[PDB]
Formats: structure tokens, C-alpha cells, sequence
């Protein structure tokens, strides 16, 4: 065990929130609860169906916890899209999160992937069978271009998980490996492109804005998640391959140098996010800003990241960063700290049983 | 009005060839001619069929020229694969090259992409109809993992061309745009995974080296092409958007700074290629080395890049670069300089007419 870079972590986090202009919004707590319940309720009913229960090998409690985590991420980050769109994206991003629970070799189920796809025969791999069957409910919210992005990113993700099963951090000297893997399973183009429902944006009219957002949001989104996750992943001997840990193994640098690298990229990405979009179409900048703020709010509130622990340790320090941090945290809490009992019910297992 | 940095271009090129250990091989001129003709002959017959002629909107001379360029690229770089594999890969990489020609908005033909795909209905876009129908002939040479990589990369390429139609170099400040676009249309994972036919390599036994090769080869391959083809490019502004030009517009740097960036990446990529694989499975390193050398040999010989011009105007210099350069060039010429009349016949149009 090494000591956590609390000071360096608080500083980076604060700079991050300042760079993205983290601030209050009109998105109220009551509206969040309303959206959380709607999104959760439709998804829960979906995963509670016999077919879904039968083909999706997942521990019931893990499913319950995965669904609640994803519903939160979607509702808090895709703040500007309809309830239905939040619901359908919640189902999709829950399928992706759940695929990481499989240790099963994809090889045998992928031997006839293309031929079955071309012929329109159900896929051998159960996950593909469920996800492709459900996909139209996600794709109906987007134009052809954005849809293509969601389809590719998800295919990329499937290959990402396949690779993850080898718990390989890259060969020493394989500098290009880390980010290659991080893009493969980051779902960067899925997220980036799902921010533009055809009912709110015109894909052809904003093609350049959207394409640029996809390109830039891909890296901002995965790097921010890597950073916010750094605290929970620090002493987790079970989590052996992450962007930071692969930087260490592949680039042969220290965990600190690896963390610096991640920090420089994240901050620079944030800085350029604002510079590029602040003066563009107002609604495009709004969706982008609300996603960044929501995404951060979500990491701060979801127990999974345990950022509450950092808070408690530094809430009495009179340092500049410690102060700035606790403030942002408190802001997130006021609108985002919500008890699951207020929206996540009944449990999926209960609906499946009935 | 500007000047080709020649002096520097020679230096970079020489360092590149030295870094990758450019040297003679057992791959003889007669063997190349034998492969060129076999690959060309099968592809020419393919593209000459009524269905292919009818759905593939391409100027006959462009098709003839694209086919000859690709067959060369494949035969010289995938030196270790069977004749049949060279032929089928040539057909696929010719389809991709030809797609860069389309000026037609993909939007209307992609509105029902997923639903048609899921249902097994022929795609609305004629290119997809042809490429997907032919794909099995390419995929039969590979295991499920490599196949997945070819499929994804090709799907990415289709999106890449869609974006290319906007001739957009990225917003100033959108630092992540350039390489996002370059990977999108580089076919990096398609090339990198097609280097491992299941008849020569075992995808499960060499999963880690293959995955690593895909990750590293993706960047080496596109960057080397960007450097080599930087010549046939500033002269013209019909291809105004390129990695180097997008660096200029997006990063707001000078064409020279952009070129320096590309050079540092290309050399660093080459250096790491050798470091990582030189001591791994001998056969893996051989395929990787033969591809790099072949790929370079191909750029030096194919008229499309006009590197002969850089030659003539330097054969009488006395630099420690101009000298090194002409030497390598001459080496390439001895085994690669081949007259089309020796293998590319009869012309596709002739076979289509018959
Ligand atoms: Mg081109
Ligand atoms: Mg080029």
C-alpha cells in the first residue's frame, strides 16, 4: 500500500470543475427524481421479462446495482433529452455495463458472427441477441449518422471486453496499447452521438458540430471517468488493468507519472471543450455543458466512486483546494444526493418473479 | 509559392528506413510478378461481373488505376500470406479505395441501416450491398477475433468517408479532431488484423501479440502513409483535408510544426515497433517486418506518390541523407519497379465487355 495523492487529487479535481464552469442549474432535485423513476421503471420492467432474465447471465443483485448506477449516469448527464430517450439509453448502457461480468470466452460464439449477421439469423452470443433485438428502441431517437456511431462504439465495446478477459496491460514498450484499449471499451462515440436526439437537433444542419463533439467528448468522457475513479481503484488489487495502470506497465513509468499524464490530458481536454463550443450553437453548448456537469455530479454522488470519503477527510482543512472541493461537492449533493428508495423500485427481481 | 522541405524529408525518410531495418529480402521480383498477376487476375474478374459493374459507380479508368494500386500494396506488404488471401484482400481494399470517390450523401441510404442489417435485407447503399456480399471471401481466411477487427475497421471507414465529404479540417482548438478522423478512415485495425491468416497463425495462441500488433500497426501504417504521401499532397488542394493539414487548422500551428509532429510520431512508432516485437515469436516479427518493408517499398515504387521525382533531383547530391536515400530507393526499385504490362491485364473494362 502507497498513500493516496489526496492533495494532488483535490487540486486536479477543482481545476477540472473550474475549467468546465461547474455551477448550479435549473435541473431541480424533483425533476431528477421524476426522471430517475421513469427511466428506472421502464428499464426494470424490461430486464424483468422472461427472455431477458433467461439470456442475460447476471447475478440479480449485480443487475439491480448496475441498473441503478447507469440510470443515474444517464438521467444526470443526458439532462436535455426526453424521458423515453433517457429510459432507452439506460437499458442500452446497462447491457454494456453488465457484459463486463462475463468471463466466458467470446470466441466460440463469434465464429459465425458475420454470416449470421448478413443472413439475419439471431446471434449465437446471448448478449448480442438481446442487445441487437433491443437496439431499435435506442436508434429510433437518432438520425442515421448518430445511429451509425452508436452501433460502431457498441461493437468496439464488445471487442474491448473480449480483450479485457486476458487481463493484459500491454507489453513493456507498447506505448500505443493503453489508449487503444481505452477507446475500445470507452463507448466514446456511443455517448458522444447519443447526446443529439433527432427531435431536438438536426443531424445534417449540425453535422460539423456533432462530429466535433463526438471526437472531443470521446476523450473527455473516458479520461474524466478514469480520474474520478482513481480513488476507488487505488487500493483495489482486483482491478489490475486500467488506463493508468496500463500506462505504468506499457510506458514503464511510475504510477505518479502515469497519473500526471492522465491529469494533463483531462485538463487540456476540458480547456479545449469550452474554447471550441462556448461560441457555437447555443443548444449544442448547453447539451455539452450539461453533460459534463451532470457526469461530474454523478461521479460525486454515486457511492460506487466513494468520493464521499475524500470529502469527510478534507472538509475541515482550511487549504484552498480542500475548500473549493468541498463546496463543489456540497453543490452536487444538494441536487444529486438522492435516496434510491425515492425512485428505484420495485426491485427488478420482484418484477421478474411476479 | 512554398517549398518542399526535401532536405528534412530525406532525413526523416532515411531515419524511418533505418529504424525499421529496411533491407533486402528473399521475396524476389519474379515472385512479386507472380503474386501481382494472380491477385490482379482474380480481382479484375470480380469487378468485371455485371452486378459489380452495375452497382459500383466508378469511372472505369479510376477503377483500373485503383485496382492496380491496391493489388500492389497488398502483394508487397502482406508478403507472407497465400495467393488467394492476397487476391481477396485486394478486392476488399479496392472497394474501400473506390468508396473515397463517392460524392453521394450517405444519409438517405443509411436511414434504415440497422433494421435492414438485423433483418438480413440487402443494404440500400450499393457499396454496402457489394462489400457485405463479398466479405465472406475475406473473412474465411481469419479466425473470429481478427474477423471482428476487419468488420469494425471497415464500418469505421464508411463513417470516415461520410465525414470526408464535408472536407472539414476541424474547428480551431479541436485538438482531438485530426487523429479522430485519421483513425476513422485509416483501416488500421483492418490492416493490422488481416496480417494473421488462420492458416499460418493461431489467433488464440498469439492473441496478445496479435492484439498488440493491431494497436501499434494502426498508427505506424497511417502515419507512414501520411509522411510518404505528403509529397503528392501540398501540390494539390483537391484533397485539402489531410492529417497534416488538419493539424494546422485544428491545432493552429504552422505546416512545418504539423509536419514535425507527424515525423516525431512516425519515428517513435517505428522505434517501438522493433523494441516490442524483435524478441517475440519469430514468425510474428517476420510478418510485421515484411509488412513495414513492403509498405515502404510500395510507396517508393508506385507512381501515385511520385517519389521518383524526389530521386532524380537528388541522385547527384552528397549529403549523408541524399546518399542513404537513393540507396534505399534503388534497392526498392530492383525488386519492386515493375511494369504493369507484366501483370495487370487484360483491363477490367475488357473483361466486363466480353
Ligand atoms: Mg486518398
Ligand atoms: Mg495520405
Amino acid at each position: 500500500m502507497e498513500n493516496f495523492p489526496t492533495e494532488y487529487f483535490l487540486n486536479t479535481t477543482v481545476r477540472l470543475l473550474e475549467y468546465i464552469r461547474y455551477r448550479d442549474s435549473n435541473y431541480t432535485r424533483e425533476e431528477r427524481i421524476e426522471n430517475l423513476h421513469y427511466a428506472y421503471n421502464k428499464a426494470a420492467h424490461h430486464f424483468a421479462q422472461p427472455r431477458q432474465q433467461q439470456l442475460l447471465k447476471v447475478d440479480p443483485k449485480r443487475l439491480q446495482a448496475s441498473l441503478q448506477t447507469i440510470v443515474g449516469m444517464v438521467v444526470y448527464s443526458w439532462a436535455k433529452v426526453s424521458k423515453e430517450c433517457m429510459a432507452d439509453l439506460s437499458i442500452h448502457y446497462t447491457y454494456t455495463l453488465v457484459l463486463e461480468d462475463s468471463k466466458d470466452d467470446p470466441y466460440p460464439t463469434m465464429v459465425n458472427y458475420f454470416d449470421d449477421l448478413q443472413a439475419g439469423r439471431e446471434q449465437a452470443h446471448p448478449w448480442w441477441a438481446l442487445v441487437n433485438e433491443h437496439f431499435p428502441n435506442v436508434l429510433r431517437h437518432f438520425g442515421p449518422f448518430c445511429s451509425l456511431n452508436l452501433i460502431r462504439s457498441t461493437l468496439d465495446f464488445f471487442e474491448g471486453c473480449w480483450i479485457e478477459q486476458y487481463n493484459f496491460g500491454g507489453f513493456p514498450g507498447s506505448h500505443d496499447y493503453p489508449q487503444f484499449l481505452r477507446r475500445m471499451n470507452g463507448l466514446g462515440h456511443c455517448v458522444g452521438a447519443s447526446l443529439w436526439p433527432k427531435e431536438q437537433f438536426n443531424e445534417r444542419s449540425l453535422f460539423l458540430e456533432i462530429t466535433s463533439a463526438i471526437a472531443q467528448m470521446e476523450n473527455w468522457m473516458v479520461w474524466v471517468n478514469d480520474l474520478m475513479s482513481f480513488y476507488k481503484e487505488f487500493d483495489d488489487e482486483r482491478d489490475q488493468i486500467s488506463l493508468v495502470k496500463n500506462y505504468v506497465v506499457s510506458d514503464e513509468i511510475s504510477l505518479h507519472e502515469a497519473l500526471e499524464k492522465l491529469t494533463q490530458d483531462t485538463l487540456h481536454s476540458s480547456k479545449q471543450m469550452v474554447a471550441v463550443f462556448s461560441d457555437k450553437d447555443p443548444q449544442v453548448m448547453d447539451t455539452i455543458e450539461c453533460f459534463m456537469h451532470g457526469y461530474v455530479t454523478w461521479h460525486l454522488c454515486d457511492r460506487r466512486y466513494r468520493l464521499s470519503e475524500i470529502y469527510e477527510k478534507v472538509k475541515e482543512e482550511k487549504t484552498e483546494d480542500a475548500q473549493k472541493f468541498c463546496k463543489f461537492y456540497e453543490q452536487a449533493a444538494n441536487v444529486g444526493a438522492v435516496s434510491p428508495s425515492e425512485w428505484a423500485y420495485p426491485p427488478v427481481a420482484q418484477l421478474a418473479n411476479v
